[PDB]
């Protein structure tokens, strides 16, 4: 939590348990990125909202909707586990051949 | 962290620190508001990542770029302190009269 920011136990709860980052390797050989999150309409093909994301050893809170996602990007991502669901087939496995 | 998922202090230290949420309760007497997150541009204006609305006693992750914000409702975001800032001029305090 932030310090000098409004803490309670409930706020704690949310922010550690529904709040709790997801996370997924981007496959290093998938072929339809170099697109930024915007265009990729990321919430509406999964229900995610990415939070940050690592390229190429460096972290970036907040990427926002003009960031683009590189294949072997390692992307951060709040929703539920059906949401990691679809993140896993939008970004890697890819349905269909 | 969500179980079966991968974990590690390095994962860890991210979750709890960089990536802690922050949270502002919107003023209910806002005037600008019942619009988009998208139509708000609100990475743009702020640099922040919504992450969940608490309106009416409801808690929603991941509201996406579709859900309103209104006047009262509690935002949950990513970002570092100076999008607080930014946060809390955008939604509360109004640069000018």
């Amino acid at each position: 939590a932030h310090h000098h920011h409004h803490h309670s136990a409930a706020l704690e709860v949310l922010f550690q348990g529904p709040l709790a980052p997801y996370e997924i390797i981007v496959s290093e050989d998938s072929e339809h990125l170099g697109k930024s999150i915007g265009e990729l309409n990321v919430w509406h093909q999964t229900g995610a909202t990415i939070v940050a994301i690592e390229h190429e050893g460096k972290f970036i809170v907040s990427p926002g909707p003009f960031s683009v996602i590189e294949q072997g990007d390692h992307i951060f991502f709040v929703g539920d586990e059906d949401v990691y669901a679809r993140m896993k087939t939008y970004f890697n496995l890819r349905m269909g051949l």
